[PDB]
């Protein structure tokens, strides 16, 4: 006969060392077999005929939870995605050379040590008030935990007003965080 | 090639909700497989190639840990016993009747209530500083976990001047606990 079997959370992110509770359970009222397969230490909490309460923890990288039932010799399951992540704790921008001729070219940088995962990191290049550039990593340039965004422009007249600064977003929201931002100081350019 | 594989402890007495430390080691370099069994919640602690440190915990009833490892493709193994126990912790003396007449017989009974296991409970019938009677429990007569030992004796002159009293013996030392001594309070017979 069809059963289902769930986990409480589908997916969750969590810290270095963090930790979390899964809720397993199934419509099976009997299940012969039960339990949640995890790298990590685990300890049952609490359980009932139909499901089973742990508490996983020491979260070090991403990791799988399998949940699983077996009702009358059928086995179904179900995984919770657990990924780790560290917020952009530090952004710092930098305008190269500080002292550019107008109309001539500059590089802005902005890098953000530590911070992962990092295909769910995007840097944003403003000028004032307006997005110059930005970028999401994840496909090798400084990848899985360590990030940098680059931008060329000319220099205008009116830089010598309004300031260039960066933004670091790190949206969890598809692996079951949350969205962290950090702002960098604002730097002006030194033009002439 | 043969290997070893060895528990420490190899046994021991633990009260209810109680915890203990288990190396679970072997000779074998590199084990394929290795792990400690069991049906309590276990936090593996530490390990090396060699041996794995975990922490068992809330220890209810006496219960094995099976400890083992695979060395190319051979699998050796050993249990650890653990006993759960609750030590003598009051123990009851009753003369029936209180008053008694000189030539005639009495019962002098033991009670401990709450004390397991109770095959390892051994009570004492003592008179003044002379055993009586003594016995061991775990046939039936009230056995695992709360015990009674009575014994029939003829009052004596000297009854008149002497303690009658019980001495409660829980000697874990086969179970790898130790041994607790719990004294009842002397009382006198009263005989005309
Ligand atoms: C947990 O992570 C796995 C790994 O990607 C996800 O599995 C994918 O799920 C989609 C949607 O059903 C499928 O199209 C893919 O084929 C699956 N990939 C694999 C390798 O199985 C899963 O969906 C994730 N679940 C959640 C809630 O985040
Ligand atoms: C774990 O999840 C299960 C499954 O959803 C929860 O079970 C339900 O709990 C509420 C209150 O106990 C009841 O109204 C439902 O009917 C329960 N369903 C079943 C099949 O028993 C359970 O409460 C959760 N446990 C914990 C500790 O979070
Ligand atoms: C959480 O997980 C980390 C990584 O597995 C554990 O760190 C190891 O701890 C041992 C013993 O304390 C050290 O000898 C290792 O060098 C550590 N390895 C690494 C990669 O850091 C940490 O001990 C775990 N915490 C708990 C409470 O079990
Ligand atoms: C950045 O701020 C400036 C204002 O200092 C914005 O300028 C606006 O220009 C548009 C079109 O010319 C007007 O609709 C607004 O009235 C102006 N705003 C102000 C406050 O003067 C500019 O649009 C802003 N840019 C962004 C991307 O928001
Ligand atoms: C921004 O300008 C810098 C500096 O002129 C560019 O760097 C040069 O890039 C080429 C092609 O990759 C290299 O061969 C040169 O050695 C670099 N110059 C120096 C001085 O190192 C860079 O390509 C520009 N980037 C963007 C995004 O516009
Ligand atoms: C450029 O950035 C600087 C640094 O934040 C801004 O200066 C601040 O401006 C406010 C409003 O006038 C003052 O109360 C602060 O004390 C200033 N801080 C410093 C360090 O000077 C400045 O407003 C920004 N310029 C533009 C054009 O947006
Ligand atoms: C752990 O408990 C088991 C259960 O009795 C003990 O097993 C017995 O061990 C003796 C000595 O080798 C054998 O003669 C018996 O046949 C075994 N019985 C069973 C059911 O296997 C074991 O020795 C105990 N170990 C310790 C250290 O207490
Ligand atoms: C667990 O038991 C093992 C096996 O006896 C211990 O390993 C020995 O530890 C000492 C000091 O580390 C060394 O001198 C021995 O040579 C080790 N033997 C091997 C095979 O490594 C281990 O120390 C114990 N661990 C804990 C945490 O108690
Ligand atoms: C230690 O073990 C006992 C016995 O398994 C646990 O007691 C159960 O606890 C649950 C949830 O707290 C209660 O609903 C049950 O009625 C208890 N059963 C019995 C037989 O007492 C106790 O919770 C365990 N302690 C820990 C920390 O897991
Ligand atoms: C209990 O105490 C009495 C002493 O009050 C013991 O009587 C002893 O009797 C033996 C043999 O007649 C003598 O060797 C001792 O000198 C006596 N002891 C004393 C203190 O007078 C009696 O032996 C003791 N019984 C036990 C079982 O120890
Ligand atoms: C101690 O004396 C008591 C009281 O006389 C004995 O109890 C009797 O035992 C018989 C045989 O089992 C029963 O049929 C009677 O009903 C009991 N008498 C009463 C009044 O209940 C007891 O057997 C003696 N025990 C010892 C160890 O000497
Ligand atoms: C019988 O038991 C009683 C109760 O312990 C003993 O009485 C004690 O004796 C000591 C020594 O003389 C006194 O300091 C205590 O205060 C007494 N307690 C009580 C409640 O009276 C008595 O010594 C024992 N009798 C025999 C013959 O051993």
């Amino acid at each position: 006969k069809v059963f289902e079997v769930h986990v409480r959370p589908k997916k969750l992110a969590v810290e270095p060392k963090g930790s979390l509770e899964v809720n397993c359970s199934t419509t099976c009222n009997q299940p012969e077999v039960g339990g949640l397969e995890t790298s990590l230490n685990k300890i049952l909490l609490d359980e009932q005929a139909q499901w089973k309460h742990y508490l996983v923890s020491n979260i070090s990288h991403d990791t799988v939870l399998q949940c699983h039932f077996t009702c009358s010799g059928k086995q179904e399951s179900m995984n919770s995605n657990v990924s780790v992540y560290q917020p952009p704790r530090q952004v710092i921008l930098t305008l190269q050379p500080t002292l550019v001729a107008v109309g001539k070219s500059f590089t802005i940088e902005c890098r953000v040590p530590t911070v992962e995962p990092l295909d769910s990191l995007t840097l944003f290049l403003f000028r004032g008030n307006e997005t110059l550039h930005y970028e999401t990593f994840g496909k090798a340039a400084p990848a899985p935990q360590e990030a940098t965004a680059t931008f060329n422009s000319t220099a205008d007249r009116e830089d010598g007003h309004r300031n260039f600064s960066c933004l670091a977003v790190l949206d969890l929201m598809s692996r079951g965080g949350n969205i962290f931002h950090k702002h960098s100081a604002p730097k002006m350019l030194e033009i002439y």
